[PDB]
């Protein structure tokens, strides 16, 4: 049995925590944050327990919600740390993890150093089994990884150029911008992403662009990939209309614009209305020769969630490449095939 | 039991049918929809029956989604009708109802002509009993009447002048703005929800003024209340914190902001994050003598689902004020008190 603790109770940190919850071979010890908003006192309704770091306690003490003890205290009485603290925490809190010895799956805004390896299911689970630390690709690489991995079961990946058109924030955060502007992110070519990707597919020629635009529902991925061989579209179509974490958007029911498909999602009662799949649109799928185009939708707030739980069996050797996407597909109710 | 008919499966008629689905001593015949868009294909696949104006059948069917008849036969199969048209839609049916002989519930966009009352729960439910043809008011209506007919009990209102900063358009519309502008709605005062409050509050001093924010959340209400005696802040706030239909919003945790509260709801797991509550902000109410002032929330995809629940128990004749709002409210998890 694995009881797992959750290290920053924000956005991921809560689909984690759910994930983890809904898992036969899991636990749930607890959850690790440093103030008592909103999201704390919810967590506290449902049931779940609330670290804190020792410093805080007091402070956080002082809203009523319980603090069940400090974050050492659930992470030695855990048996991994799932760490979706902010950006450049993870790094902070290695030391600590590495001090109690205990494995830990971190985010990827970390650098690929906090970690012994970088992750992806779909791609090179085998490779993270026992890395007693991982690092989970951040959500746009995510999606990109899904994507390239499963075009190539079709043919040989050989180049991959891309633009990440990313929404500002979430649309919880209400001090974030921008509220009109386009801002290049960054300007230089290329965007983090490539690399990150690199982490994953060591030799793949791959260049990003990025820009953030004035929205908080999900990003876009515009790209085209160069095959080995001449491929037939039925392949690519027959590949990604069958791919788990992955789903297509027709232009059958006009559903194709992000904030239409957060209704889809709202009316099908997803939990959190969260998409954690890699959203293509059908219409855009362009294969000639060995030339292939199309865009993709990404929901930032979840898409990384059943990696995590994956990273978890992978770190632990629990299981198979395919036995622990099994579980997590099914328990998640992950989807493939037409979303709509 | 009581059959009931959806004339528009729209924001909230599919909201108005899922209720109806909840309601122990009601069932759902079948909606009413010309589009076959990606709500209509999400009905169609948890069951419900879906009917089509005679001359859409054709262009609906080319979709591969059934049609169970025109939207005449939906009338003639319901006891009653709840019509959730775009304005003005409403008065195109009311002969056919009238000439069908079968009740109707219509929604605030149309004129107080269409039915034989206007009603809100919380105000004149007595009124209304009986009636044929009832005009459930706007949702900014809604949220006005419950807030002035729930501290009338501490006070009689003798006076309400309030400004209503609109949400735009709903997140799943793409195709309407402003995307960056405020926009008087309209430059006339008063705004049209004074008369709205008129139809169901005869003789109360009111008048309003509206405006249209960029945003797709939730409207915000900011009222000023003249009471005929001079009352206590905590007779005003044991009030407004016991009635259901009515929530509390601190300051303890961090979530004032509309887009907070949004999130509040999604993380309580409330069906479609709908909160439809009047959402009061606690550190707003502020009371001297006879004047009250405070400001609140209006979730308009959802408000008015529930009054549309109790209007049809008025109209048959089902049952006491009191026991259709408790089944109402119980069924449809609808809350008092503090909501965070």
């Amino acid at each position: 049995m694995v009881n797992v603790a959750v290290n920053g109770y924000g956005t991921i940190g809560k689909r984690v925590a759910d994930a983890i919850i809904k898992q036969p071979d899991m636990k749930l010890v607890g959850v690790a944050k440093t103030s008592p908003n909103y999201e704390a006192f919810i967590a506290h309704r449902r049931g779940i327990r609330i670290y804190v770091p020792q410093q805080s306690i007091k402070k956080f003490e002082e809203s009523g919600i319980p603090v069940a003890g400090t974050v050492e205290d659930l992470i030695k009485t855990s048996d991994i740390v799932v760490d979706t603290t902010p950006n450049g925490v993870g790094a902070q809190y290695k030391p600590i993890y590495l001090q109690l010895q205990r494995n830990a799956i971190f985010q990827g805004g970390e650098k690929a150093e906090v970690a012994d390896i970088s992750f992806s299911a779909l791609c090179n689970y085998n490779e993270a089994l026992g890395k007693k630390y991982i690092r989970v690709v951040s959500c746009n690489t995510t999606a990109l990884l899904r994507t390239i991995c499963t075009v190539n079961k079709v043919s040989k990946v050989e180049k991959v150029r891309a633009t990440i058109v990313r929404r500002a924030a979430d649309q919880k955060e209400v001090k974030k911008g921008p509220i009109n502007s386009l801002v290049p992110d960054p300007a230089t070519v290329p965007s983090h992403h490539a690399k990150d990707v690199n982490s994953v597919i060591r030799n793949l020629d791959i260049a990003t662009m990025a820009v953030i635009a004035p929205t908080t529902l999900m990003h876009m991925h515009f790209i085209n990939i160069t095959l080995k061989d001449k491929v037939e579209k039925k392949d690519i179509l027959s590949v990604l209309e069958n791919t788990p974490r992955i789903v297509l958007i027709s232009s059958k029911y006009d559903a194709e614009a992000t904030a239409e498909l957060v209704e889809v999602a709202r009316d099908l009662k997803r939990d959190r209305n969260d998409i954690p799949e890699v959203m293509i649109f059908s219409d855009s799928i362009y294969v000639k020769d060995d030339e292939v185009m199309l865009m993709y939708a990404v929901h930032q707030e979840s898409i990384v969630v059943p990696e995590n739980i994956d990273a978890i069996r992978a770190s632990m050797k629990l299981m198979s490449a395919e036995d622990s996407m099994r579980i997590t597909n099914e328990s998640l109710g992950i989807l493939k095939g037409y979303l709509i």
